């Protein structure tokens, strides 16, 4: 028992981190097989950042300008190319520590672990969700660009995020591993609207099931609701509308606890309308939306 | 910017995890150099657990009864001994992945990362604090025993905790790496009082400094207080009394923000007396005590 904001073990990803320097700029790169992936803004200077012409900036660079160091050892760069907002530096040596891996584009509301890195060295690991507005609320400082987000499926690392920038609001934006930004963001120092965000309803319900499994039951009530009624409440409180697809993915948790999904929706409805009255759920005084139904099952079963 | 409950990268510890089986019981072991450390209750059965005579149970075991598997490969056990509540199994091969390491006994209120494991395989990593009452509020299921807590100082892993048991209250108890329990706990299936716990005041103040650094400032007020006055409030709200030693370790954060420690104490006093009024601090609706002043500085500076 107990329920924590648990990240995947970061070892397989630590073995892929390298430092990439181009001119005066240094950030992190991800070395998988014989390619190093990093944010293309490694080729910019401060003057360039209002609206960089990445194509022109990259044309001024040669393979020898990209300095890649895997901890202590230097990698020899034999090719470079830009794909969307990432650079791919072909190196002459395949990373001996390359795990089995996939590049995936995650959906808003899904969760992943981030290995925050500086100068190619891992600093820490934390779990977070891709917000419905495609931002992440991470913990990143200057030099963290190129740090990645991922999930692990037994021996396979699915890389889903590469960190690119901090918005003026202090929230974070980045790309999938093909360099496509999540959300409307561009890699320019410009003020950029992140859409209206919402609370990930299916994750809050999954977390209420995790609470029941671990003995926090005070919020269970004698009520039920319908998807239509629940969605009027979700609307008022800026929660994502719940669909049958969300009810279906909560099926395992509903079966394990014997609490029908719509009955858990009625508990969530009352918590939204009444608040917590100074009480806590799994050590939190707010409704947590950073655990998916898969995360709750995985944590509550002991998946290695 | 941003502030997360960040754990240390778990790679150096993942390389030390093994599975230990004795008879019908399986748990995790920590393989450092040519020794595997694991909880001594690996030698018990269900009948034995009300009050095991560990000395007698161990006498019935030989080196060949301890099956140790490092992922896929079997280790040859050439010695066994019990030290307090841990067993030390001497193996004929030094772990090639042994990091630089130390065994340390942490103080109540200090934090560490846990790598939860099952059957010698890492499941996830999370950050937590050793409660003032020497329990930890972890996330552990049956089979997680032998999972360890640690901190990392550049290249050195300081192991501070090995998981042994779950109390009937759902909180966790374990030992340092010499097998001494933290707190009054014994490795028996008996109901056991965990002392009265308190909130780690110095950590809450460190976290209020982290909030100011990241822009959450609403709780700052026009007041100041004294250690004596602040401690009357801490007393009433079950917080640890603040000492000059705690004020001194908050010195760096006070210098960075320009907010005198006693002025931050007056903000904490008002939050204790008035609550949050439905507001949040660093995404939390309660006062967080799982970040030490060192953790806040480390996270806010980017230590790898
Ligand atoms: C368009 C663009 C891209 C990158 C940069 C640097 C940047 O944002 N680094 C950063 C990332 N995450 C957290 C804190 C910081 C400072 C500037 C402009
Ligand atoms: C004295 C003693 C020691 C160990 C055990 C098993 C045990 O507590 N395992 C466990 C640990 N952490 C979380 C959940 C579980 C079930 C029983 C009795």
């Amino acid at each position: 028992s107990g329920f924590r904001k648990m990240a995947f073990p970061s070892g397989k990803v630590e073995g892929c981190m390298v430092q990439v320097t181009c001119g005066t700029t240094t950030l992190n790169g991800l070395w998988l097989d014989d390619v190093v992936y990093c944010p293309r803004h490694v080729i910019c200077t401060s003057e360039d950042m209002l609206n960089p012409n990445y194509e022109d900036l990259l044309i001024r660079k040669s393979n020898h300008n990209f300095l890649v160091q895997a901890g202590n050892v230097q990698l020899r760069v034999i090719g470079h190319s830009m794909q969307n907002c990432v650079l791919k530096l072909k190196v002459d040596t395949a990373n001996p520590k390359t795990p089995k891996y996939k590049f995936v584009r995650i959906q808003p509301g899904q969760t992943f672990s981030v290995l925050a890195c500086y100068n190619g060295s891992p600093s820490g690991v934390y779990q977070c969700a891709m917000r419905p507005n495609f931002t992440i609320k991470g913990s990143f400082l200057n030099g963290s660009c190129g740090s990645v987000g991922f999930n692990i499926d037994y021996d396979c690392v699915s890389f889903c995020y590469m960190h690119h920038m901090e918005l003026p609001t202090g929230v974070h934006a980045g790309t999938d591993l093909e360099g496509n930004f999540y959300g409307p963001f561009v890699d320019r120092q410009t003020a950029q609207a992140a859409g209206t965000d919402t609370t990930i309803t299916v994750n809050v319900l999954a977390w209420l099931y995790a609470a029941v499994i671990n003995g926090d039951r005070w919020f269970l009530n004698r009520f039920t609701t319908t998807l239509n009624d629940f969605n009027l409440v979700a609307m008022k409180y800026n929660y994502e509308p719940l669909t049958q697809d969300h009810v279906d993915i909560l099926g395992p948790l509903s079966a394990q606890t014997g609490i029908a999904v719509l009955d858990m929706c009625a508990s969530l409805k009352e918590l939204l309308q009444n608040g917590m009255n100074g009480r806590t759920i799994l050590g939190s005084a707010l409704l947590e939306d950073e655990f998916t139904p898969f995360d709750v099952v995985r944590q509550c079963s002991g998946v290695t």
